[PDB]
């Protein structure tokens, strides 16, 4: 009985605007019939990877994959926003001394400057910063609730909170 198969996204973010594209797959079970299932409800997909084109607030939801007579994987939740600025993560909740990277996403990419990530209110300062995201060493005390901010065209906005816990 191998394990149980797992669901990953590409990209990683499991939070996106509407209108992108996010892959779906179903892990690794054997070196060697696939069934998708969207909010529960048995997908008409059968192969191994789910293709969301042009999310639709509808694709929001959670999503299992399972091979016959292996139970299903553990529930996947994602969600199309529509916001100019939108905090991207990596996973929501994280093992402790693991990754942890956040994005600043702009909507269709868009350029924000003087960008600035938050963990409650705070500003987080060292983390590996490169105009594509941000990175740090899973700790318990980087639990906390997130928000990034960066001005746009001529403005400053600012996402909405997030809330991410590092399981010690
Ligand atoms: C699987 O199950 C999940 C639940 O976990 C469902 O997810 C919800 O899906 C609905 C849409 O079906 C989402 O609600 C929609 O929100 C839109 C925008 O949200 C507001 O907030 C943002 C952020 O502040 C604003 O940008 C935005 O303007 C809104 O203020 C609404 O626009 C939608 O309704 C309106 O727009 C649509 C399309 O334009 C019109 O058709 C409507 O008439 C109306 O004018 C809608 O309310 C909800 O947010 C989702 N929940 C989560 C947590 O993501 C999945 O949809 C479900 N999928 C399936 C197939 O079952
Ligand atoms: C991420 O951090 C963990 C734990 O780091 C500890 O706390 C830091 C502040 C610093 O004081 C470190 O020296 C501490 O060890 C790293 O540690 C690994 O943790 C796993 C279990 O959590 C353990 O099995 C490994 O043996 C640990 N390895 C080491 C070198 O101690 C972890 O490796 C770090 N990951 C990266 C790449 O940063
Ligand atoms: C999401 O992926 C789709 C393809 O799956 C992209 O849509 C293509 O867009 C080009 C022009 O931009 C068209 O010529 C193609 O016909 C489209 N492909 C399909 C299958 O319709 C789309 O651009 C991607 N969106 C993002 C945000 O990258
Ligand atoms: C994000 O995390 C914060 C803090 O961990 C949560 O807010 C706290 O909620 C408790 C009650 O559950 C309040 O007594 C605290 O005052 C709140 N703290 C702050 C700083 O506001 C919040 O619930 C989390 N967000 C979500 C959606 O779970």
């Amino acid at each position: 009985v191998p394990q149980k198969p797992k669901v990953s996204l590409n990209p990683p973010w499991n939070r996106i605007f509407k209108g992108e594209n996010v892959t779906l797959t179903c892990n690794g079970n054997n070196f060697f019939s696939t069934k998708w299932f969207h909010n529960g409800s048995l997908s008409e997909e059968t192969n191994s990877s789910l293709n969301i084109v042009n999310a639709k607030f509808e694709d929001s939801g959670e999503y299992k994959c399972q091979h016959q007579q292996v139970n299903e994987s553990e529930p996947v939740y994602l969600e199309v926003f529509s916001d100019w600025l939108l905090l991207q993560a990596s996973a929501e909740v994280v093992m402790e001394g693991q990754p942890l990277f956040l994005r600043c996403h702009g909507w269709r990419n868009w350029d924000v400057y003087k960008v600035i990530y938050y963990k409650d209110g705070e500003a987080l300062k060292y983390w590996y910063e490169n105009h594509n995201i941000s990175i740090t060493n899973a700790t318990v005390e980087d639990s906390g609730t997130y928000y990034c901010t960066g001005k746009v065209w001529q403005l400053d906005y600012e996402s909405e909170p997030l809330n991410i816990t590092v399981c010690k």
